């Protein structure tokens, strides 16, 4: 229903935006971008979601979470074939985002804070005198620059809008010193991804 | 009175959650479980507790929490018989809680960062390869990971709904760095808990 | 006016406050003592005082609060006679807190992160074993534990209704490092306040 | 409109100051600064600027703040002539602030933690015994002690009302980190500023 708070929430908080657009006087193509990433990112209706999930329980918070990543878990061998509570670890850890077509989620040569699993969407993998790597449902990047320290070693541009769950370095390194026999799980895919755009170390 | 911005605050709140439950098609025992969590936990009112205490003075503060603290600390002998400086200092850094029966309150092997004291419901302590002992109203655990700061020594589950108040082990730490002499009382308990179990330091 | 929203919202956050302290069975004297902290403090009228102060620029929050503590700052020496930058410097980091008769502002003993300077009230300097010191406004307590790092040298009980702004240490520090020839006067008098009750260093 | 949440917001804002201003007897001279500094801040309209910016993705993010800081970029050769990924991360990193003719946007000798872009606006550099020189539109002040870690080289006086972005010295050193060529864009202005208040390293 739309007199949902949820749905009313949408609407108002979807009239502010519109608002700060025409006070800033943006131009029409990115007023319709933001349109559209509106409706993908929230579907019509707002949550509080970590205030709500702050007022219940952690078990609660873990069931409701595991059974959201469902697909996500399932289709990820790393995720599927591990430890269920370094699993739920991670999951809890995660944020929900979103992009367009045409975005660079990660930039070449940038310092890395985050990286990313995708649960629906496809995305391109670019570096500087390499063919393309795509990759799509169920796959994670951004991670090499977590483990190294260093920069990123390739943009990531969306193909489609991509629904992806994010992992700050923080997050990633806590969950990793809890559970060091996934460490190695990251480090294996990763020398094979630099491998094979002619990189090491 | 249901009138009271408080009861009103409970279901306006709750309607949201039952929101979110539908959007993401959370299945019905899900569902239950997490209303049945909303009246025990909340019981027809929320409050923004530490606002309101916040916008009063440390005494009041004191004062009123030591009130409603009243039968867990005559219950746990720890409490009872300390200093009730030490007392209401761990008294006003501890956050209310609570599980139902099943929950895994704590699991073995995981890091831990917080200790509980039972205000009411029973727990049961289960080791790999020990009998079963039981804790109720008036004890607590979850301590010893604090003092050794390694993985958890058992696995700890609800079986009634529970009221819990929790502990921080940063808190923990600095209620122990000024009130020093109540350190071995923690420590003399813990080790008696890990001889039965058969472990050491 | 009643209609102003900061009337208003005293009158609506008193309403909270009395279904809290309906919902825990406070005793009478325990709401009495609260409802009156609720008047002396707020004086009918709730501000957001940080967020308001926070919209405006810099120069015009340090007006504003030189405004309202002239006669703190005339009164006391230390402030009055002082470059106003300091002046200005600590003023911006004060948190206004009111008392009632019989509280402890302080515990002897006890570790401290805040001191205090008197607006309105007395208070009573209570060492172990000496006669009591008597502070009202314009002076200022609780600043010999910022100075030494160790803990309380006395209790401070307040004998009046008080109204107080605290300065927590690690402002009180920031402020210090910046004015290193004020850290001088609180010396001085730290010692001459050591000497009378008879301790030392 | 009137209508739209953005402009009651202001008014209903507006009204909170003006009781508070009303509550603590500000003159009358302070009451029309601020009423001036308000409608020159936020010209009938407020936004939770921060929060629809952190609903959105981070490229729409950075897309939208390109597109404000048009003229800002553009009238800075630093900027205009730099790398817009460093330019990028310096714009999502900056705080839009108003000044009003006298304010001293710096005392010299003070600490400082924030440097300053000035977007709109005239402002009068003065050092103790030299001449004063102007800056305006497209210039930047504030660097020097985010690269020494020393005081102030100066004062920084309004001329007119200002319209500035701020940068803290955190957000600073972050992005000079990432982007260590521009350091020395800086560093070279910054000598150069100093060799003529006749100051050296
Ligand atoms: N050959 C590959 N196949 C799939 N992904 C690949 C490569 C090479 C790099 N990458 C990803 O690019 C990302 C850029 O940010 P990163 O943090 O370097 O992690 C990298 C990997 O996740
Ligand atoms: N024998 C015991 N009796 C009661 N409680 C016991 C034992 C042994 C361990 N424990 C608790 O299990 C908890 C698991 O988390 P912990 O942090 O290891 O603290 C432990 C104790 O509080
Ligand atoms: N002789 C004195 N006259 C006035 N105030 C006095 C003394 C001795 C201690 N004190 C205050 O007690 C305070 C207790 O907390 P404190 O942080 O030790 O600072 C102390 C002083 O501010
Ligand atoms: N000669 C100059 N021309 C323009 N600006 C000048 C000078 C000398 C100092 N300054 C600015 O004063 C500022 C005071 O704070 P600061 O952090 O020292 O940075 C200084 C410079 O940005």
């Amino acid at each position: 229903s739309p007199m949902d708070s949820s749905r009313r929430q949408y609407q108002e908080k979807y009239k502010q935006v519109e608002q700060y657009m025409s006070f800033h006087k943006l131009p029409p193509d990115t007023r319709q971008r933001i349109h559209d990433y509106y409706e993908h990112r929230y579907q019509g209706k707002m949550f509080d979601e970590e205030s709500i999930l702050g007022e219940l329980s952690e078990p609660l918070r873990e069931e409701i979470i595991n059974f959201n990543c469902r697909k996500l878990v399932a289709s990820m061998p790393l995720f599927a074939n591990a430890d269920p509570n370094f699993v739920t670890s991670m999951l809890t850890k995660l944020r929900f985002e979103v992009f367009q077509p045409g975005d660079y989620i990660i930039r070449e040569g940038t310092i890395g804070k985050k990286m990313y699993f995708i649960q629906h969407g496809v995305v391109s993998v670019l570096t500087k005198g390499n063919k393309e790597t795509k990759l799509a449902d169920g796959s994670y990047f951004g991670e090499i620059c977590l483990l190294t320290r260093g920069r990123r070693t390739a943009s990531v541009r969306a193909d489609t809008y991509c629904r992806l769950y994010s992992l700050s370095v923080d997050n990633f390194n806590e969950v990793l010193e809890e559970y060091p026999m996934m460490r190695r799980a990251f480090e294996t895919v990763a020398l094979d991804r630099l491998d094979r755009i002619g990189k090491k170390n």
